[PDB]
């Protein structure tokens, strides 16, 4: 954190030099859930806790929202030296309501790293827990005469990113594909897309040693490695980040994200008690042959694991993040995003206006505002 530090920092160094925007940055209070990957009994070391916080960003140009991103923060613990972060990216859209050229790919990456820089104690200093105590009053006692949890780990820990690219007319901005100007990029432009912003992750933010995977579930790898060799990071590999025996069972190595594929079709081999029964290679199969090809779409996993380069301790500030009070009012704020219509400008209009106006009334509080540095 030498250069850049603030969301800010990060924000403006990709924005076009002397262009004006504001930012959206939203966070969850975070909370204990349950396990990443399913469990084995058979297993020497089950985590102690494993803690999962949302990054919700939007970005604004001239009073309208264009781009948000969701973002999923776990830090798995297994003991006080010894844990994990992952990084799940899991919606990126765009609603064609930006009358400026940016590059969301970029933002998109610089809002990774600013997230990267994060120390993982950040989100261990003030946990809700998965179970927590009460005492209940019976009304009957009234008569006619009248705490969060607290972790520590090591600042430089293993490192994880996963992503599961899949295109579609939207994820955050209902009905904005009936807009002229939004761009939809096909399947394979996307998996290019991402593989390009992950690329720079590794080479910007990432030692020399990091695993680097890519599979396109249901095909033959000679197409996935031919694509990897202009990369350049230079150990970039065909697969994932999950392989090895928990067992092959699919189940005992998938994890388990909001919204993702894999927990889809986890479930749905849930429902059909085959959990015991699919290994990992019949998994990517049955995955796109049983559930994928109904979307007639490309589709790519991706996974990185590894240390960063600079060790994170980045405690965001206020200006960095809005942490609501509530999970209500987390909700509330977003949805002013996700459940507004954009088939005309007037949705990207009408959630820029609802957020700024709730946050200044219910919580004393602005949009940030950012100067672009980025010449062409
Ligand atoms: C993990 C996941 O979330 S996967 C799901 C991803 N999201 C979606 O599929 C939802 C729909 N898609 C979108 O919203 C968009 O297509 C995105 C966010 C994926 C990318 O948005 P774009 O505005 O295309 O991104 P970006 O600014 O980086 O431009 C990408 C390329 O498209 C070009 N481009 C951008 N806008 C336009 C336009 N209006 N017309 C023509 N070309 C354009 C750029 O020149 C760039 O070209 P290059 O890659 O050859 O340099």
């Amino acid at each position: 954190m030498a250069a850049m530090m603030s969301l800010n920092d990060f924000l403006s160094s990709v924005l076009p030099v002397s262009e004006q925007f504001e930012y959206l940055s939203l966070q969850s209070i975070p909370l204990e859930t349950h396990a990443v990957v399913t469990p084995n009994k058979d297993d020497k070391r089950v985590p102690k806790s494993t803690i999962k916080t949302q990054h919700f960003f939007s970005l604004f140009h001239q009073g309208k929202v264009f781009f948000s991103l969701e973002v999923y923060v776990y830090v798995t613990l297994w003991d006080e030296a010894d844990a994990e972060r992952l990084i799940f990216v899991s919606k990126a859209d765009t609603n064609g309501y930006c009358n400026t050229r940016v590059s969301v790919r970029d933002i998109t990456k610089i809002i990774l790293e600013f997230i990267l820089s994060i120390d993982p104690n950040y989100y261990l200093q003030k946990v809700k827990p998965a179970i927590r105590s009460y005492k209940k009053i019976s009304p009957e006692l009234i008569s006619a005469a009248s705490l969060y949890l607290s972790f520590t780990c090591p600042r430089e820990i293993l490192t994880k990113i996963c992503l599961f690219t899949r295109p579609a007319s939207q994820y955050l901005f209902p009905d904005s594909s009936k807009n002229s100007k939004k761009h939809i990029l096909n399947g394979e432009e996307l998996m290019k897309w991402w593989g390009f912003i992950l690329d720079r992750l590794l080479i910007e933010c990432f030692q020399n040693d990091t695993q680097a995977k890519l599979r396109i579930p249901g095909e033959d790898p000679a197409r996935v490695r031919s694509y990897l060799r202009g990369m350049k990071y230079p150990l970039w590999q065909v697969g994932d980040i999950f392989t090895s025996k928990e067992n092959s069972l699919a189940v005992y190595n998938i994890p388990l994200f909001p919204d993702d594929p894999k927990a889809r079709f986890i479930h749905q081999l849930a429902e059909e008690d085959r959990l015991l029964k699919v290994s990992l290679s019949s998994f990517w199969i049955e995955l796109q042959e049983r559930q994928e090809f109904k979307l007639s779409v490309t589709s790519s996993v991706m996974g990185i694991s590894g240390y960063s380069l600079a060790t994170p301790s980045l405690f965001p500030s206020s200006a960095d993040v809005i942490v609501p009070k509530s999970r209500k009012q987390f909700r509330a704020i977003k949805k002013y995003i996700t459940g507004e219509e954009y088939d005309t400008e007037e949705g990207a209009i009408e959630a820029f206006t609802n957020i700024r106006d709730f946050l200044l009334l219910r919580m004393a509080t602005n949009l940030q505002s950012l100067t672009g540095k980025r010449e062409h």
